[PDB]
């Protein structure tokens, strides 16, 4: 039984001022490097224990002992994502009901049905890049976010955001981005009722109303038309949970759609951006991935079966998720009093946060070369130890979107490598912006067309 380490304190504010940074995950990784596998983080009114080792994270991932917790940021995201799958407690009726309804819509088999819509948006990205002039460059996270938002709009509810036709966001997206920023900023406030935050609060309520009004109209329009498109909205209007025998109600459908738009905007685009960063910094890897794309993608339009054959492109994406897991943390609570790792006693209800970038740097698992980008670590999936690699979370509360995200990212990266050579023309220095997720801010490249028709 040991006392855990704790970072530097600020008197009556305890550790709370350490949250006052626009790069809080990267700040917490540096604290983990200094203090080790576990540290306590105290604020007036709450405590979190941050975990970084596979030894302790494997225990936290035992669903008989620990369940998903809503961290302060997820409690504030719940003001607009409601009891959708991401912001519900496991014990709320709507979690298991929506999980049972939606699981078949997110299976590997379901990807055959979404493939043609994903190809529509991927072709729009390739055509944008083919149409650039010699003196221009690509704004990577900006174009990846256009692509992933547009893909989930078309597969989620047959709606075209038309992100390649504008420089200014859709009204929904201005509101969603601003609401996510407010939710991510609320936990660092020592006095949330300070009148300095009144304008923030008015704008938050306004942004929630914009998102609710727009998605409620989409749902009401589809129910009126009777149209049966092969999207997630049709599946949610027609599905019934085998356990309760009930369908989702229109309020819960709205929260699921909001949740899917947050994920499409924030997560897959980060993965694609980090993958392209590591490829231009590691040209032997780029060559090996480009050789696979050329040999496999032999038709002007990729097929589902060809995307499945992009093994090395998949290894590149896993190694990008290892170093920069774009959703970089998840929270657990102790179901009962217990002892973590034979050393750290916990009370029922105690909150834990898993720092996924530190799990993925645990040299007791990955061996000594953890900061190197080496997709060959994933060449044989049976070589990865249990609970060492967790970019999609854990157990029944793991990412429902994992197969969707990896099919979209494999298709897009494969087409990018088939159609272009890439140049890091600025010698870009990695700068990681934090929203809900991690992305490489200011990352630019030049493409040179291989002149292969679509
Ligand atoms: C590379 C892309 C993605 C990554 C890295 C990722 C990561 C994660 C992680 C870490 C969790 C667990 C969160 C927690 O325990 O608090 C999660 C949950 C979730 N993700 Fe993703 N995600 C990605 C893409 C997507 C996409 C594309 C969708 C849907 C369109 C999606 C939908 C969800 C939902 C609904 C949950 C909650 C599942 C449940 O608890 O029932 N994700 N994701
Ligand atoms: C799906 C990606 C979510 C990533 C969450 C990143 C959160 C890192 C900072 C952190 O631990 N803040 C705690 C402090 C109190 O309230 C929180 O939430």
């Amino acid at each position: 039984i040991k006392e855990m380490p704790q970072p530097k304190t600020f008197g009556e504010l305890k550790n709370l001022p350490l949250l006052n940074t626009d790069k809080v995950v990267q700040a917490l990784m540096k604290i983990a490097d200094e203090l080790g596998e576990i540290f306590k983080f105290e604020a007036p009114g709450w405590v979190l224990r941050y975990l970084s080792s596979q030894r302790l994270i494997k225990e936290a991932c035992d669903e008989s002992r620990f369940d998903k917790n809503l961290s302060g940021v997820l409690k504030f995201v719940r003001d607009f994502a409601g009891d959708g799958l991401f912001t519900s407690w496991t014990h709320e009726k709507n979690w298991k009901k929506a999980h049972n309804i939606l699981l078949p819509s997110f299976s590997q088999q379901a990807m055959k049905g979404y493939h043609a819509m994903m190809v529509d948006i991927a072709v729009q990205l390739v055509q944008k890049w083919e149409r650039l002039n010699a003196d221009e460059h690509i704004e990577v996270p900006e174009d990846m976010t256009r692509l992933t938002l547009d893909t989930i709009g078309l597969c989620g509810f047959n709606y075209r955001f038309n992100s390649f036709y504008r420089d200014q966001p859709h009204p929904f997206i201005t509101s969603m981005v601003r609401a996510l920023d407010e939710a991510m900023n609320k936990p660092q406030r020592a006095n949330p009722d300070d009148p300095a935050y009144d304008e923030n609060k008015r704008q938050f309520q306004e942004d929630i109303k914009v998102m609710n009004d727009l998605v409620d109209k989409i749902i009401a329009d589809r129910k009126a038309s009777g149209e049966q498109s092969d999207d997630l909205l049709t599946h949610m209007l027609n599905g019934k949970d085998p356990e309760t025998g009930e369908p989702l109600d229109d309020e819960n459908i709205r929260y699921q759609i909001i949740t899917f738009l947050i994920a499409g905007h924030e997560t897959t685009s980060g993965l694609l951006s980090f993958a392209l960063y590591f490829l231009v910094k590691n040209p032997h890897v780029l060559q090996k991935a480009a050789e696979e794309a050329a040999r496999v993608l032999v038709d002007p339009v990729p097929s589902y079966k060809q995307v499945k054959q992009l093994k090395y492109v998949g290894m590149v994406l896993n190694e990008a998720l290892r170093l920069w897991p774009t959703a970089p943390a998840f929270s657990l609570y102790a179901k009962e009093d217990t002892v973590l790792g034979g050393e750290y006693p916990l009370e029922k209800g105690d909150e834990l946060m898993v720092l996924i970038p530190q799990l993925h740097r645990d040299k007791t698992i990955w061996g000594d070369d953890v900061e190197e980008f080496r997709p060959e670590r994933f060449e044989n999936p049976s070589a990865i130890p249990q609970h060492a690699f967790k970019p999609f979370g854990n157990g029944q509360r793991a990412c429902i979107g994992q197969q969707f995200a990896l099919h979209e990212a494999t298709l897009v990266l494969g087409m990018m490598l088939k159609h272009f050579d890439f140049e890091d023309h600025t010698n870009y220095e990695l700068d990681i912006k934090e929203t809900l997720t991690l992305k490489p801010e200011g990352f630019v490249v030049k493409a040179k067309s291989k002149k292969i028709p679509l």
